[PDB]
């Protein structure tokens, strides 16, 4: 088997069925003991979870799922009636991170796309009758932070206010994406440091506010 598959079943094995704090202090303990992984982790999810009460956000995009980690940490803190979609191009990976929300009972909140963000993302208004995104959660691989933001602006999928949160702006680093919002008029950047998952390495995550076109 995989590593996901491991965090998953260790998961099963260790945590409460329909209580979302147990299941991310269980992949939180699996990660700092067993096997290192890329969930966001606590340190880094403590700043999402002040940025996410802040806002508010009715309607949530994620760009990588994973093994749910962040699915789970974002849904737990959604108002009643608000919602979370998250893109997983990998399919093992999307049928997980189903089951880790279907274990921590957040499965009504949230809807797993299976596919790569760049194809999904031009579906959105048709097929998932989406109007405007509240909050973007950049996560995927860092060469497609920037081409997503802009394809996001294209399909009309942002509005003035959108708030856009991307993971990992120092390491691994996203160039490109970072210097193109702290530098573009249509978005307003804050940056919260913070440390690497798991690890005693600086790393940060960074809020762009979409201003409009
Ligand atoms: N273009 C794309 N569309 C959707 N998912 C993508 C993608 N490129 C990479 N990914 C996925 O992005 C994930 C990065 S790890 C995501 C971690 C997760 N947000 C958490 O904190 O728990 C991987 O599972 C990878 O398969
Ligand atoms: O949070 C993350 C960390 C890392 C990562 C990998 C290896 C290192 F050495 C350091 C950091 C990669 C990631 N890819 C996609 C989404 N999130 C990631
Ligand atoms: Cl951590
Ligand atoms: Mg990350």
């Amino acid at each position: 088997d995989t590593k996901e598959q491991r965090i998953l079943r260790y998961v099963q094995q260790n945590a409460k069925p329909g209580d979302p704090q147990s299941v991310l202090e269980a992949i939180d303990t699996y990660c700092t003991q067993k096997e290192w992984a890329m969930n966001v982790g606590d340190a880094k999810g403590q700043i999402m979870d002040a940025v996410i009460r802040e806002y508010s956000p009715s309607l949530v995009l994620e760009l990588g799922a994973y093994c749910g980690y962040s699915a789970v940490r974002m849904a737990r803190l959604l108002q009643p009636g608000a919602r979370l979609l998250t893109m997983e191009i990998n399919p093992d990976c999307a049928a997980i991170t189903q089951q880790m929300l279907n274990f921590a009972g957040l499965q009504d909140k949230v809807t797993i796309l299976n596919g790569a963000s760049q194809d999904l993302i031009p579906q959105l208004k048709k097929k998932y009758d989406v109007d405007t995104l509240d909050m973007v959660f950049l996560d995927h691989w860092k060469d497609r932070y920037l081409p997503d933001t802009l394809l996001l602006e294209k399909c009309g999928l942002l509005r003035k206010g959108t708030v856009l949160l991307a993971d990992n702006v120092i390491v691994p680093g996203t160039p490109d994406f970072l210097a193109y919002v702290r530098g573009s008029s249509s978005f307003e950047c804050t940056h919260y440091s913070s440390y690497l998952e798991y690890m005693k390495v600086v790393d940060g995550l960074e809020k762009a506010i979409y201003q409009g076109p």
